[PDB]
């Protein structure tokens, strides 16, 4: 069948993936005892947008749910989906005759249905009369909250759309839930956007010098997506954290615009990946901006580097994700005694939540169409009101076909130091001595993509990690990748 | 004063321009009959977006009024200014705590009051009283429609303006004229983005080869854009039209997404501009894949040359921009009857409107914080309702200071062709035995940003444009060109 592609070296993906997601969420509907035979799944598309009340389009980007479940590209449609058969309708925009002009041609019906491999595809104007003539029990509409965001999702509507039995409860937990699992055509293309992420990770490190903006590899980072991996977004806006910027989590953004220059003995958390057909990647690499561990920053740096293969190592079927957080946490405060920075008794530590003062983000999330993917905190999976976990993106156990990143990370961040300083409970095991060393520090992060087998993990990233591969990678004099 | 810089060989932009444009700003609406003492203008910032329902944060870019008064490119923000005095306050957000941890620093009012070089800082939530304490006889608040777009400007609001008198008719129509003019510090600015477009064009002309696909030379050019030039965002998608597709004016959005293999003997039509700071640039780049004009491409290229140069040589104050779309027409027809495309009285052909035929869109527009820039329609200057002139971006008369495009292309666009052969009033003027050699030849389009001047223009853009010029450029050699 028909593959979606940008030619080159690009991943060919099979429109029949997104055939499989909806065959999955119909089969998972049909088993909710709540469903009535004759529904009909439907949900609605993003639509183009433009800058506050200029023409200036922004580039449009499919929304998650509707992605996943048809692979649409194109702004302003519609699909449906019927829940008894399985069978799929695309509501298209019937376009006006100067299109042609400004846009581009003006695909028939019948070129969508090709496309995209549905059973039928409608103009958008006549979905209330094509979903009369097959006499629906009930609509089944998309509304839910993100537990990141917080936001309600956007429910379908439409012009006659009130003359239906419309639900609006069944769907979004169930698509959810299908979202959560990946199939194995969704984990051909998280392993490909990891291996596009992970090569242009290696080009950043070759690349880094002393005195150049963080910004250079952030722009460095997504030309090599985009050109080599046909990735025209990123999954997220890239972090490009330098010195005491590395303690700042989502550094990068319009506020700190990844500005600062590059100095000699700096350390660089670059958090950044790339995003393939609305498909997720997350890796985040440290390293000595003059390409040499100092003895403090192997130090640090090796003790995240402990922590993430121990979490590696543990994670199968069964695991609790938020133990895997405190083991994490047990570990960076084993290492950080070991350095001198902590003294006394670590069982003692992580009964004092001492943990969370250096690592104080969840251990990682769910990773799909969206980064920070969907499901983690389903009905009945409670969120655990503690320093660090509070911040855990799930608190599910996992199973197979999860798709999780795992990112330990010890920052150094001044309120949180002080605020444990001023707490008897805490601050009798920190040694402000050796601390005051560490201030400005910024932070280490080594951030993993993972799949969860039946008998453990699969690594999909590949980028250098201990200090020995960085240190050669750094040093490496290929001109493998040389804009102008 | 401070200035806004993102170091290496960027431009540095003095918060200086922001206030002299409060000032202009001010001085105008003194001198408006409508305007009572006591007034402030309040506006309103833009406020930072995620994608759809998700956590996935849309990278910030200020709305451009905002923008225009203020220079500030952090989120969540309002601003004001006493009429009477000129005096501003800024209103920025109360962050909380845990903003250190994820988002970076949380800088004080007085980091920001010197960091934009305003009068006043307050926090976001106390505009209410601290605009009580001033005793305003009237808020002045931004409402109106953009003329492109045909969207209403977003109106500020904040608790408690319902206990104020607002006004929200005076102020749109009187910032947008202050827009229209740019002042030498604004100039510099886009002289600036001129000069990096300019050069990540020439990078891309370098780097084209036959077998590329549109996208890589799209990636190039942000890259060069971003990493040399400071420029995270371009000022519109970029549009990197390759053979046919070069006949789609807006090619390169989600639906037509700079996806096709570059092949020999296609033309290239690449319209990208780098956006700096919130100010534009808008540059289109017309030239063969293979480097080396065919005579086919070399006649229809020098035909838009010519009007390109005609135009810009006939450009200064008191000329009405209608007369210009309507002298490069001319030229258009002129020269394609010259190529044995067309025969006939060209007289006749103009009174047909033959020359939308070919160049269906408008000559240029004014440009500056949006590449489509706000004032080409205000009242009383009406749309001409005619093929071509009717998308006019503006039919106003050429006044110093004025910033334009200067884009006359010629496109082979089957279905206008067609209408063309099919409507007697002008099918005898086009010569189907050589019109058939060009049907999928694309077009060509010459985009120059330019200012009106006191005697005519400068010309901001500095690319290669004739034919030796081109073709020295791709196969390699620097600066073998004189600009207009
Ligand atoms: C904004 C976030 C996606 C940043 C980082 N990738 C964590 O997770
Ligand atoms: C979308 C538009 C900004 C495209 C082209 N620069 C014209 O104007
Ligand atoms: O937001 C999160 O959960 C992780 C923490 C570090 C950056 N991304
Ligand atoms: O939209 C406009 O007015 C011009 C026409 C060609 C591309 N940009
Ligand atoms: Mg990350
Ligand atoms: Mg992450
Ligand atoms: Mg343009
Ligand atoms: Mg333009
Ligand atoms: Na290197
Ligand atoms: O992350
Ligand atoms: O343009």
């Amino acid at each position: 069948g028909p593959s979606f592609w940008l030619g080159n070296e690009t991943l060919k993906v099979p429109l029949a993936l997104f055939a499989l997601n909806r065959q999955r969420l119909c089969e998972r509907l049909r088993k909710n005892p709540a469903v009535q035979a004759g529904s009909i799944v439907v949900l609605q598309g993003g639509e183009e947008t433009q800058r506050y009340c200029t023409d200036t389009g922004v580039l449009f980007r499919q929304e998650s749910f509707f992605h996943w479940a048809f692979g649409v590209t194109e702004p302003g449609c519609y699909g449906v989906i019927d829940v008894d058969t399985g069978k799929s309708t695309l509501f298209v925009p019937r376009l006006p005759a100067s299109h042609a002009t400004w846009m581009g041609k003006i695909h028939s019906k019948e070129h969508f249905k090709e496309k995209y491999a549905v059973d039928d595809v409608q103009y958008v104007d006549e979905i209330a009369s094509v979903l009369t003539s097959q006499k629906p029990s009930v609509l089944l509409t998309l509304r839910g909250v993100n537990t990141d965001s917080g936001s309600v999702c956007r429910e379908a509507s439409f012009d006659g759309i009130s003359k239906f039995e419309v639900n609006n409860t069944i769907l979004h937990p169930e698509i959810v839930e299908c979202r959560v699992f990946k199939t194995d055509m969704e984990l051909e293309v998280l392993r490909y956007t990891n291996k596009i992420s992970s090569e242009a990770h290696r080009e950043v490190m070759k690349a880094v010098k002393v005195g150049m903006k963080e910004y250079e590899l952030e722009s460095l980072f997504e030309h090599y997506c985009y050109s080599r991996g046909g990735m025209r977004h990123s999954s997220y806006t890239c972090i490009c954290g330098s010195g005491e910027n590395s303690a700042v989590l989502h550094y990068g953004h319009a506020g700190a615009p990844n500005d600062r220059t590059i100095q000699n003995g700096d350390m660089c958390l670059f958090d950044m990946g790339g995003e393939y057909y609305c498909f997720a990647s997350d890796i985040t690499c440290s390293f000595p901006a003059n390409g040499k561990f100092t003895a403090d920053q192997k130090a640090v740096y090796e003790a995240v580097l402990r922590s993430s293969r121990a979490v590696m190592g543990a994670m199968k079927p069964g695991v609790w994700w938020p133990d895997m957080h405190r083991l994490a946490d047990r570990i960076h405060l084993e290492e950080l005694a070991h350095m001198g920075i902590l003294s006394g008794s670590v069982d003692a530590m992580v009964q004092a939540h001492l943990g969370a003062v250096f690592m104080p983000h969840g251990l990682g999330h769910f990773l799909g169409i969206d980064v920070h993917d969907v499901g983690g905190y389903p009905e009945g999976v409670e969120r655990i009101d503690e320093p660090g976990l509070r911040s855990l993106r799930t608190a599910r156990h996992l199973q197979p076909g999860m798709v999780l990143t795992v990112e330990p990370g010890i920052y150094f961040i001044d309120h949180l130091l002080d605020e444990a300083l001023a707490d008897p409970a805490r601050a009798s095991f920190l040694n402000r001595e050796v601390l005051q060393r560490f201030r400005g520090f910024g932070g280490v992060r080594i951030e993993e993509d993972v799949v969860v087998t039946d008998s453990g993990i699969e690594l999909l990233t590949c980028v250098p990690r201990t200090v020995e591969e960085i240190e050669a990678c750094m040093a490496g004099c290929d001109k493998a990748f040389t804009p102008f």
